[PDB]
């Protein structure tokens, strides 16, 4: 299991938590020196528990599908919660079995469905380590409308940062001031599937992307990713969703 304590957290202990997280995710092979997530993992081994502790030391435990880095569900004290989706329901029969009651949330775990429940797109939702602390607190006591917004902040402060250095870095400067995510930070949230695909198709294409990926850069300028020699591939991206899943 991997852990992260928001009490006395610095951009350092956050980096370390994000490091742990990446290494919790199995892979036999690297593609252009980037871990290749497995096609599938049979049973409870499919899921990763994250123990998170808000500032006042209350905790929740977030289960993550390791083939794709998706949040499936989490546990608050003695109540488990899983999204409204078949993988989550699947995920539910391996983890938090000891929860007194299990609650299916009223949405599947994708940004579109999450953003509607919350009533705002994630471009207007501050994120950072405080907004993570909040999240943890919000989900401690059920409120589906609130828990939407708080899951958009948990997904991003965890899954996305682990996936991408840049975003991890965007979270470390938001160590003490939340802030809405940069336009690029979103681009990369939305392009993960694409990049995981193209980086893998470049294996027998001489490092060229069968289909270029359109991004936004740090500056707010739209740009195209045609090849593995782009900084995004060499520097940024830390994990690849197996094409056996796209
Ligand atoms: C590769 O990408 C770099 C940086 O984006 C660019 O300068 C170059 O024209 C591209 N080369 C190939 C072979 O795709
Ligand atoms: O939509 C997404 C993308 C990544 N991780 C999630 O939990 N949901």
């Amino acid at each position: 299991d991997v852990s992260f304590r928001l009490s006395g957290a610095d951009p350092s202990s956050y980096g370390m938590f994000i490091k742990d997280l990446r290494n919790a995710l199995p892979h036999t092979e690297k593609v252009y020196n980037i871990p290749l997530l497995l096609p599938s993992v049979s049973g409870a081994g499919r899921y990763l528990l994250m123990h998170l502790f808000n500032y006042d030391g209350n905790t929740i435990t977030v289960a993550v599908d390791v083939t794709n880095v998706y949040i499936m569900g989490y546990l608050a004290l003695t109540t488990s919660y899983f999204f409204n989706e078949p993988a989550a329901d699947l995920a539910s029969q391996y983890v938090f079995r000891s929860a007194r009651r299990k609650i299916t949330l009223p949405y599947s775990g994708n940004y579109e469905r999450l953003q509607i429940a919350a009533g705002k797109p994630r471009e207007k939702i501050p994120i950072g380590l405080p907004a993570l602390d909040t999240a943890i607190s919000t989900l401690l006591h059920y409120d589906s409308t609130a828990a939407a917004g708080a899951l958009l902040v948990l997904i991003q402060t965890t899954a996305e940062a682990a996936r991408f250095k840049y975003i991890e870095q965007q979270i470390q400067e938001r160590a003490y001031r939340d802030e809405v995510p940069s336009s690029a930070t979103i681009s990369l949230e939305n392009s993960w599937s694409g990049l995981s695909k193209q980086i893998q198709l470049a294996q027998g294409n001489n490092g060229v992307f069968r289909t270029p990926t359109v991004l936004v850069d740090s500056k707010g300028n739209r740009v195209q990713i045609t090849n593995v020699t782009s900084n995004v591939v060499t520097s940024n991206i830390q994990l690849l969703l197996n094409t056996k899943n796209i």
